[PDB]
């Protein structure tokens, strides 16, 4: 990672092909004619990032591909620093990397995940010397890259992980000019007391190559601090009373360098922060002297339609989105993730938990030891600036064997001290993690063990038991993943009839439904629970968002995790709205039902209605009766007492709720009907044209018995067809996006492009029992 | 390859997966419980033979694959022979390919067309020495074998040729056992002269492992002609004599067989061999001599190609196809551009084929070292492996070495060289056939028998050109070959004659860049060429390009995308009209075929008279038009085109019923045709109508019509059509044919495809791809 300001990112104009190629002359060979022998294989063209899975990651018929794939590009080199260094920066590629100007190899790289250069000054100019570089390219450089994520049981991280080892040039690549002497690598170690009175910067430069340079230092509010004006070091200043910051307040100081020559200015500019945190011994967690409860997520690189190729914009859309929940803290997946997201969390306000991938399977040779400790060191010297870090985590569920032969637990634990080490020789600065391996709990300094209550183990009434059996476990303790899966538009009638009702039930994971309405209990009781656990560090749900693991062909969605608060496209499920009322401190309100559209019951039985909401007060209304406005309070469990008993008329009702918060009110509105007749087992499908779009169109299946009664029961996996294999939005991983997905509530729906239409869209039931509906969509 | 009459094909029971695996471990582990993560990625059931590119080598939407897989099985080993040996052996592998017993790797392979084996002996056994065999296997064997068709350009074939390097276990795999001592190779060299009256038999056979054996000849009619036994030595060498043998040849593929046994423990090793005694000679500036006679060679070629299975043919399929051929008349073949199965050297030695079959140095230039060794090897293996083929009378050294682009360099002394040493190298292992090679002017006086590149009326100049190519061809080098020539019909589009810059609108020049690729064209094409080798006494012979309508990655916009469409037969077997031109010429069987039966609608002014060609080898043949008798004629080769046999006639409007009666001696043979004639012109396609035509209990048939805007068929529309289907899975596409193909050039307006009847009802879409008209539905019950 290059330390520099200006900087090209590189995502126009590049050509890829998913195989492998002949040799690097293949790649490079011009095209004689056209219908010529070396006018196929064809090449697709492409905007950086690319992801490899884009589509089949979630595709439910096929394996995701792992192999190799080639981009290539001309680019127009202009350094303008005389013998400048000209660079290409790769801020993530995945699997395995190889990168040539020409037919000359540059440099190649292994590892998902950190960032690396390759550095083509030389073989520019060497190309430079040919008559080929003007007379067939006319001044351009060709420039080829090879990505390939093969399954390889030698890399980590194991194949046996949740998630994707997605392949491509999924994280930017830069075009990097820099002078003949420039910055290599600007470290930044900011200390402070519990108490925030004595500051200490400490600014280590290495240069590169080999008159003044300059070093500045500002204020969370651009106030300069101090100047230093020096020659070609390392540095340390005092600080009194220095700004701290913290979730709650994410303050940033900047450090400027800057090297003039030739009356051209290379700049770096770089943002640090002040904050002191410690994790009391069988105790809890503090940042900068007050305990805080860590309130934390996860996120994996991965959206709907991208794979891992994400862009900045929806990195923002996501890390707001995520900030906005209330939650303070987060662990970034199983790996080391963009420097946009690790910028995010310094600039909003998130604690970190970055690990390496070392993720299940056992333990590998020598070049899989060095890739674990390349990454580990990679890691903390590319993110070591940032404030928001905390833990730097050394593995996930090493217990897991099955990728070789042998799983030793010895050479496990063995590595695993000398990765321990290693972290603390490379940052002292901050403690070690790694969850789930009971036999290394002790060579860390913060233990995470598995506790999934009411998910893959016991009832969520049990969490609060099984968590501090676990704080008494071990030394320092971290709750990392809890939580569980939701169909999302999926739900279910409370039945208050072996268990206090349906919902109190142990093991849901294969007991429950998978319905929002379970979870969205389960995270209530969870959260409840920890306003009265003063000595616990926190927690960090699994997960923030639906993403594609290839491991779940089955699921509901298939291939998708959907232990997500959000749907793979960002489209919040309800129980994002359960963590918002206890964790965020702006007023909301959310009657639980928006995508609830027919709830049944017996006539005139009364149905529970449940609101989250961090009002103190909320009034309810059903059909404009109000039905009195109470007070939140967390420990009247579901919905911190916010919840109703009211009688639905049969058909259409609508409900509504006030909040009231000082002088601020809060209104919320949702329409359900209310379905008294009961219902057989699924007859026919129903497709409904539910309309959507000035360029979509919703297309709705239904599964009703013979006398038509919608089946509010039915999970049967739904598939649909089309004339045109190109008009379904497919392969999203979404609810709206599939191609094959379980009903919920006997319903299943599909985007349909509008431009394609008119189409026709089919709809049948996976094991073919029921006849294929057809409907006729025009626009 | 083992000699033995003792050897199991393991088609069934396997798994297969399109893509490297993570190790071999991870191919062998073990399932610990559903779900877990070791349950992905998933693996396919198929049976053997099997090929990567089953469909997606005509896919039109993506590059057919290049790329690692992998295939596993369990094994009962049950070997009957006190330190007998195991082997696997591959008939034919692309295209290179690795064997594993468990965790340990047994042999590897470059080449995905010669055979090749792997002993096992010694895994199997310590792997038997383990816990785990009996535990977890029940004591049989885990088998895995990774194949691999990646693009590699120091490996042969090039991917510059016009067909796809096929991946996979495409051939058949044996399981083999042998005893210690065995036959390892059994060299049979029948000698004759030029008009039969002795016969020679020298036998060299090879010993692995280190008493006596036996050794009898048996006539073509199962008589035995010689016997010896003679005493175990690593190499014997044997000559019998043989007054006046019977002959092999294409007319009568007499066939002799060699029966060599061994003992030992009581059990009987066998391998039994044919070979054929045949003389032949290529003549100085002249033709082919066969058994003293002059034979102009009637040839073509087929590809290790075919509808729905890529390279996976099985043995049936290849009887047929080969039948299919010899019915057509021919009496010789090249083999594509490599060493092909077994089967097919069994097949040509049985029915009657004699056989060109050349290593895969096939375009690109020359490579490094291994790229060197592997086309020795090849040489080697293709040589010592079908050497006892009577059938086969010439090695190919390499095809289009002209053609550079594989390498920065192209260097022609060096390939010069590197030819020069393969002639030498094949000359040295089997001295009684000749080399040729087919397009390297800067070659050619290298190899005994040479094939430069004329295609008259395709890629140059006008079809009445051939002769003149053929006598400068022939004048041009020792020893002269026709190999390739011909040119691409789209199954079932044709073309009225019309008379008003040449003979006609058929006489053209460089059809492939200036014709329609109708069927009308080709027929003509064909035609002219047979009729003008009745009058070549110089010429040896000649080979059309070729049998059967094969997939190629070089085509993406042929009319049928990837499709080479140079047959005279479909991908799937089903034969375009062009076949019946070629039997008339060359088939001894009496025969008559309208040419029409796939022509529809036929067009024209009223009333004009309207031409329609038979193509039959019966000496006489009368047409009626509607009961109407239009005059017996005589069937004159040189009358072109259709031999004399033709008439003008004319049609109504409507329906038309055309028959055909061919006299020879008593034979009364017969034909039938209906046609529409349609009067009515067309503008510009306008809309496109949907019908079904449905006459099969598995599948529908639905039909695609191109109209003006007035409703006339558009009967000369050529647009690419393009279906699909609310069922991902009924329509029969990535066939390469012309009723199973998902995208489709037009034929005179009309373009079909098949629906899998189970799947019913669906509704199935029809849109040109261009997209300017608008799409047609239709509901098929
Ligand atoms: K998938
Ligand atoms: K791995
Ligand atoms: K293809
Ligand atoms: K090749
Ligand atoms: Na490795
Ligand atoms: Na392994
Ligand atoms: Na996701
Ligand atoms: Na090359
Ligand atoms: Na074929």
């Amino acid at each position: 990672l290059i330390p520099t300001d200006r900087k090209q990112r590189l995502t126009e104009h590049w050509e890829f092909i998913r195989q492998d190629m002949g040799s690097i002359w293949e790649v490079m060979r011009p095209i004689t004619g056209a219908g010529k022998p070396e006018t196929v294989p064809l090449w697709q063209k492409v905007t950086l990032p690319h992801c490899f899975n884009a589509e089949d990651a979630v595709d439910p018929d096929v394996n995701y591909y792992q192999g190799p794939g080639w981009y290539r590009t001309m680019l127009n080199i202009e350094n303008p620093y005389t013998n400048g260094r000209t660079c290409l920066e790769f801020e993530g590629a995945g699997q395995k990397t190889e990168v040539y100007v020409y037919t000359t190899r540059i440099a190649s790289h292994v590892g998902g995940y950190d960032e690396w250069k390759a550095d083509i000054t030389e073989a520019v100019e060497a190309f430079r010397r040919t008559p080929l570089c003007r007379e067939r390219f006319g001044g351009k450089i060709p420039i080829a890259i090879r990505c390939d994520n093969s399954r390889d049981t030698e890399m980590i991280p194991s194949d046996m992980s949740d998630f994707n080892l997605y392949g491509g040039l999924y994280r930017y690549v830069n075009l990097v000019y820099t002078p003949a002497v420039h910055f290599e690598q600007i470290r930044i170690e900011a200390t402070t007391d519990e108490k925030g009175k004595q500051g200490s910067i400490s600014i280590d430069i290495a240069f590169g190559g080999l008159k003044e340079f300059s070093l500045r230092v500002f204020s969370p509010e651009g106030k300069e601090v101090n100047s230093i004006s020096s020659e070609l070091s390392s540095y340390q200043i005092s600080l009194k009373r220095p700004q701290l910051w913290s979730p709650h307040s994410p303050a940033l100081y900047t450090c400027v360098a800057e090297l003039i020559d030739n009356g051209d200015t290379l700049r770096t500019t770089q943002h640090f922060g002040f904050r002191h945190f410690r994790f009391e011994e069988k105790g809890p967690f503090y940042l900068n002297g007050e305990r805080l409860l860590l309130r934390g997520t996860h996120r994996h690189e991965d959206h709907a339609g991208v794979g891992a190729a994400l862009t900045e914009e929806m990195m923002r859309t996501e890390m707001q989105q995520i900030k906005e929940m209330g939650a303070n803290f987060i662990r970034l997946g199983h790996y080391q993730q963009s420097g946009i997201i690790l910028r995010l969390c310094d600039e909003l306000g998130l604690l970190v938990w970055e690990e390496i991938p070392w993720c299940r399977g056992g333990l590998g040779g020598e070049s899989y030891k060095n890739q674990a400790r390349r990454m580990l060191t990679n890691m903390i010297e590319q993110h070591r600036n940032h404030p928001s870090v905390i833990l730097w985590g050394l593995g996930n569920e090493n217990d897991w064997p099955g990728d070789f032969q042998t799983f030793e637990k010895d050479s496990i634990r063995a590595f695993m001290g000398e990765l321990h080490d290693l972290a603390h020789r490379l940052d002292p600065t901050r403690s070690t993690a790694i969850r789930r391996c009971e036999f290394c709990k002790d060579i860390v300094d913060v233990y995470s063990p598995t506790i999934w209550a009411g998910w893959y183990g016991r009832r969520f009434r049990n969490y609060r038991e099984m968590e501090t059996a676990g704080i008494n476990a071990t030394t320092r303790f971290l709750h990392a993943e809890w939580g569980g899966d939701s169909h999302a538009g999926r739900h279910m009638e409370v039945n208050k009839e072996k268990g206090i009702d349906n919902f109190d039930i142990e093991a849901a994971d294969r007991n429950g439904d998978w319905s929002e309405s379970y979870i969205i209990r389960l995270f209530d009781w969870h959260l409840k629970e920890q306003e009265t656990m003063p000595r616990l560090t926190g927690s960090l749900f699994w997960t923030f968002k639906d993403f594609s693991t290839p491991l779940r062909p089955d699921n509901p969605i298939p291939y998708v995790n959907q232990k997500g608060v959000v749907q793979r496209d960002g489209t919040p499920k309800e129980s994002y709205y359960v963590f918002q009322s206890y964790w965020s401190s702006k007023p909301m309100l959310h009657i639980y039902g928006h995508s609830w559209p027919v709830r049944w019951g017996k006539p005139g039985e009364p149905k529970e209605i449940l609101v989250y909401s961090n009002c103190p007060e909320v009034e309810l209304f059903v059909n404009g009766v109000s039905q009195g406005r109470k007070k939140r309070n967390s420990q009247d469990f579901p919905a911190a007492g916010l919840r109703w008993n009211v009688p639905l008329r049969e058909g259409n009702n609508k409900i509504t709720a006030t909040g009231y918060d000082g002088k601020l009110r809060l209104d919320d509105e949702i329409q359900q009907e209310y379905q008294t007749r009961t219902w057989g087992k699924p007859s026919r499908i129903l497709l409904t044209q539910t309309a959507q779009d000035a360029e979509t169109i919703l297309v709705q299946a239904e599964l009703i018995d013979e006398n038509g009664i919608r089946c509010l029961d039915a999970c049967q996996f739904i598939e649909f067809g089309c004339t045109d294999s190109e008009a379904l939005l497919r392969n999203q991983g979404t609810a709206q996006g599939s191609r094959r997905i379980q009903a919920a509530n006997g319903r299943a729906s599909i985007r349909v492009n509008k431009q394609h239409a008119p189409v026709v869209v089919s709809a049948s039931d996976s094991k073919r029992i029921l006849k294929t509906a057809l409907i006729s969509v025009s626009g």
